[PDB]
């Protein structure tokens, strides 16, 4: 269910109705140190000029990094929420796919940080996101 | 225009309703060379699976608004505008209502325009901000 | 003593030996919501090309925002430390002064955020720093 | 060169020992077009009043290293390099020893080069990172 980490028995929003399921984001690999996700390009991922929307690289990096953090911390009583997403854009994508790889570079008790790379179908680095994720005790 | 994006051309490659912006419901309200506003009604399409507005939705509203606010001025000078950096910081979740964005221009150079975007909930509280850096270049065709 | 907020009876490093005192940073106004600081340009503030070093705008914003946070939270048992400093540069400065104004835009229990503006002697916006400051209970 | 910055000119406006870099003691070790290293011995000149390395010192080491690493390649092509965005994130304080920086080039475009800089303490631990975006432009003289 986008293959998001299954950590709870109920989720307030079903994959298919969330922003992630509407645009088509899917997790491929997840480990505590490294995760990957990808998306086919369709108009839903696009802005009116025909290119993948800036916000789409933002949202992908945000979901991958956060949920890669939930994967470890949820069962320890904690919740994870993005505190900063800094996305920089090097090359546009008109069509094909966007592939993200998140590499964990810091795992602290109140903040985890992930370096995310967003690549096109030729493997070219099209964007990066520095993802900073607040970790806090879950509200009952 | 669809979403009331600025209309600076006679045709666009992708129609509003089919874009990410028109799928999640972003709408521009005011638009001047130094300040622009936009809003969006929260529905599940804007949320992540835990029931709150998706961090990426704030990113994307700020991106569209700061980008197109630049487009509204530079297109007719034969420039294009493409986001070069979006740095969004998150202070408070939104579960429902609206997200309202205001983009304030702080720097208008020949190659980069910079907009500070604030993202507020229905009670006026600052839930997120985004520093939008927009590259301005000549239309390559 | 750079006019930094006087909140403790002892400081591990005297103003004059710190980076701040070496380059000349001085606080003018401080309130919980807003603070200002400035610096004369000298070679110490410069890189080899003759212009104020990028890192100088970074360090100014970092000290102003952090210490404007210490001013309120120290006496409540808390300590403040920068968690992110994002500085963007719009115009160089060769000489004169750099003036910073920090505007608090969020004051949460674990993070305060400040918008800092770095201006030249003509008032022109030369850089900005988004300063994110972690607030944590002080280690005894 | 002073600080072992790249020597790409016969004269510089400000001598190494008088600059911020030479005042706090920054030194470049390796320098290639895709990767550069630099380090600095912690002394009080690097610290803030609470006894730890000043957040701005990390900012400044990353700024110099990513900037000059770009200079080393573009100067002789008649370009200049100036930092456009420095985004430093702080994970662990350093009280003493060294700070060691490695800058890894991740994007080399015609108008922007991007370097990921990591800042490590004497035990190898990642204390800070900086995303360095460098504008590349023609020397305006």
């Amino acid at each position: 269910g986008g293959n998001l980490p299954d950590v709870a028995s109920h989720y307030p929003v079903a994959y298919e109705q969330t922003l992630d399921g509407t645009v088509g984001f899917v997790i491929d690999e997840m480990t505590p140190e490294r995760a990957t996700a990808s998306v086919e390009v369709t108009d839903t991922l696009r802005q009116r000029w025909g290119l993948v929307h800036g916000g789409a690289y933002c949202a992908l990096a945000q979901m991958l990094a956060t949920e890669a953090t939930v994967a470890v911390v949820h069962e320890k009583g904690m919740m994870a929420v993005g505190q900063s997403n800094h996305t920089s854009f090097f090359r546009p994508v008109k069509e094909g796919h966007v592939r993200a790889e998140a590499v964990r570079i810091h795992a602290g008790s109140t903040t985890w940080f992930w370096d995310v790379s967003l690549r096109d179908d030729a493997g070219r680095l099209c964007a990066v996101s520095s993802m900073s994720i607040a970790v806090r005790p879950r509200r009952d």
